[PDB]
């Protein structure tokens, strides 16, 4: 029962390219891997300055007098010397002298790879306003749930607390129940299949309007609440996970939350009204005690819906 | 009766991450939250430098001789030192010398701080053709609107001044009407929930057709037209607000205008047309008075629709 | 009849903020624009310049000894001092000296210019994968176009070019027919509003298909072809523009190509096939003649349809 | 019978712009048309550079004192001038002096090339989440397929092996099947336009469902398997190229992998299973063996499905 690790299927006898996703950041993280590779390219760059400094046709401090290129004072000189001419500095005192052959051959390649690692800043991730960290999920869906007598014939709703700047909403049900069932000579698939939105049917969800608060309507014969309902069924239960689909212009990416919503934290309602009005008009600020919405004590352990 | 700030459902006794949506621009207005963040952090990079010249290993003034970088003149030369360092102006004469131990570490910290903060101006918002805040919304719609006989079976339609370089039209309804009902042992669920598109009844908008001037086709036994109308409706309103949904590439943006044209300025219609043609071809430049259509100064107040 | 310049509806007796979509390319054009806003920046940076240099605290030409800021030679020189300032280039030689109020004022307020005209760079138009000038519509539609028996009951289908990556493809009909029709007491609606799309109906269009060649079936009683057809309507034409809709992840931005091929052009057929074996496989490498099929030159100016 | 090369019409007797798609990265290719563009702008620069100095006012090694300009030591130092002015390095010793008329024109217009080029860089791919080389599909069709008795009335699925990140599915079929038929006076239209999804029929596809696994629901009289089935239909067979469609938020980019699974390789099915509990719960960690599911050894070479 999990989220990133189901969906088992396959073992046995169990029972460089980097890019991909990884390439991303995770706010006061991930700029680490950055650095390093910049500051790896500007080692490498001064070390073989310093080598090639030991080895230049001017050689290590200019023993042939008219330098080919200002040799550094050591190892670390190069380092600097590195840094200083592709982070575009540019001093000059400490830099490149009076072109020299193989001076210019070296210089002319660092000016390539000075152009590439830019390109390589540039090619910094924009998780930005198309990919950002805080999901634009303000919707307080609900909690401990309710059953009622919905209206006899499964008419209720949920909860919604969506504050996304009041706008940019449209959903729809899609998901699916899940159970181990049976079948002929297959591996049984262990999936209902049937993807019932059975309960609050009160027809708002499959219809084309703006914000659907209710779910489809699937009428008896599919839920166990022909005779008796409410406990019987609150007690006997598995996982009743609630996942609404398709808000952010598709279906695709939308938003998966669990929130499971059991039968077991689905008893007997009990949320009347904290309001003092319960229907005029209320804040003009902002949302207070979010979810309580719905009471019922007073179907007991045994309520008919249908049968009767 | 608002837009931003409905939806009332919740009290009980009432009656660092900044990102998010408030990371945009205003025009003349929100790059100065950027520009702050810039003076701060290269503020805060002169001050180090300061500090660090007051306990460098040259020390302040270079009282050790061949110094390890050219200390400032005091502490709002350090500023200025940051501010040319990071800004790639980099002159030298005022700038870091022969490399040193402590500088070195420092002035690669320094270069690091320099193309992360290269990122972060990168990250400037791209508030352009995809995010713009003049929106493609050169449509009319209408004014004091009309009611007419409706060709005795709702039969109109809507005024539209698409002006949208001519293109880029594709709508619908959806929309939801808006009532205080009743409903048994529930919250009453004040809302109409029909979503009726009663009145210019004409057949293009479900109609998969370019530009829905229209709207959908709603028989009567919804609207109390069934005998007298006009001004029996059009002094009994609360909220006739015309909303339309669904034109660029997609429903959720789409355009949310309120447009209320409640029944009390529905009067008569009183637009005959002050064009002198009325139907054949007039400007080939441009549009010039907006609305004014579809007068109806006969029906009296007494107008019956349907039963006659 | 055009398409920029249509959608004619009102005269009465006729008959700062750039941005929006203007901010665009167009290949070897538009960059002036950017410029020539960069060289009057730099212009006026460099006249500020000049003339503080000449109201300096140090002077023109540092009349105070120890400049607080190296004076320009000229009121060119300042120009070259603005644009050797703002584009981090920073030699010092002729740039800014040991700190100065005025002169600590004045380059924090050039940073701050140097740093946003920088973000006003990045405001680089992106007309890229997004938004190309070259539209993927490699797709050849036809050419004099045909008409034959249509199997009696209109069925048949247009020709198709598409090599859009071999893929990419799924699209409607959607259009709109045009006549200036009547109707009582309004403008009489000088549009037919049936959206008939009848002709070549095989049915691939409405039905859920990847490459949508056909047409939706549209039966008769709302063509001229119940008797006689052919010729008769081939001569009496007006506009039988041909557009479909909705391919490109959308049915907004689709293409809206004219394709007239009016029944002028829909001249007996006559495209037999120039291929050497008309059914088995031909190129692996490319397409050669483009539209050549269909051919029709078997019904005479007399073609009963359903009639007969 | 291929992807890119087919769709095969045209033939008579045979039987500067460069953007387009062509302006891609290869991962280790594609950026050296970059490069060269760069160098070859450079060489440019450098060797308006070398003839201007040959002709400027101060003329070669500055003949006339107080230079307009440090002129190059060669035509290799005039590039190796132009790549240091551009690539905003600017060491100043070989660089510009005090401003002169022509040096000033020149200097300017160099300003110019240099943040115009700068955006040719900024003009950088971004093939990145939007436009990957590696596609999301980690769904294991199938191999060698199964037929089975289907339940006697077409009822089986197909094998998916779908591991992106667990969520972000939702597909159809759409597709077509192709045969060369006939047609009255036509060219026959050598496609079936059918469109049937005879096979595993079992109702998931259609249906809004996150994974649709099934195919849709096609009765019999569209597939030869009225009587006698399995290796009747397995032996002849030409193509049966199963392309399943729409996923990525979209129906055009999707997916179109061939998975012939042609009728030859429809072969009894003989995958019984390899796990061993056959219906509880496996791995918790990854998949192992891909495929192997749904054996038929059962049904002969003779296998009526519904005329029996």
């Amino acid at each position: 029962r999990f989220v990133k690790k189901d969906g088992h299927c396959n073992v046995q006898f169990i029972n460089a390219d980097i890019f991909t996703t990884c390439v991303d950041i995770r706010w006061r993280w991930m700029l680490v891997i950055f650095c390093l590779a910049f500051v790896l390219s500007w080692l490498f760059f001064g070390c073989v300055f310093w080598l090639i400094a030991l080895l230049h046709g001017d050689l290590d401090a200019s023993k042939e007098g008219k330098a080919c290129v200002s040799e550094v004072n050591s190892f670390t000189a190069a380092f600097l010397f590195s840094i200083e001419t592709q982070t575009t500095i540019g001093y000059g005192f400490r830099c490149v002298t009076d072109e020299c052959p193989i001076a210019v051959f070296m210089v002319v390649f660092q000016s390539i790879v000075g152009c590439i690692i830019d390109a390589f800043i540039i090619g910094a991730v924009m998780a930005k306003m198309a990919k950002p960290k805080k999901r634009n999920e303000t919707l307080v869906f609900s909690h401990n749930a309710v059953i009622a007598m919905r209206d006899g014939k499964l008419c209720l709703m949920w909860r919604v607390g969506n504050l996304r700047k009041s706008h940019l909403v449209e959903a729809h049900v899609r998901a699916q129940l899940l159970k181990s069932r049976i079948t002929s000579e297959g591996e049984y698939i262990p999936l209902d299949q049937i993807d019932i939105n059975v309960g609050f049917d009160s027809g708002i969800d499959r219809i084309f309007l703006v914000s659907p608060i209710t779910i489809v309507h699937e009428i008896d014969e599919d839920s166990p609440l022909y005779d008796l309902s409410k406990q019987d069924i609150d007690n006997a239960d598995f996982e009743i996970v609630v996942i609404l689909e398709g808000m952010v212009e598709a279906t695709a990416m939308t938003t998966q939350c669990h929130s499971s919503y059991l039968a077991n934290e689905i008893l007997w309602g009990h949320r009347y009204e904290p309001v003092l009005f319960e229907e005029k008009h209320y804040y003009k600020v902002d949302y207070s005690r979010f979810h309580k919405t719905y009471e019922v004590p007073n179907t007991p352990l045994c309520s008919a819906r249908d049968l009767a």
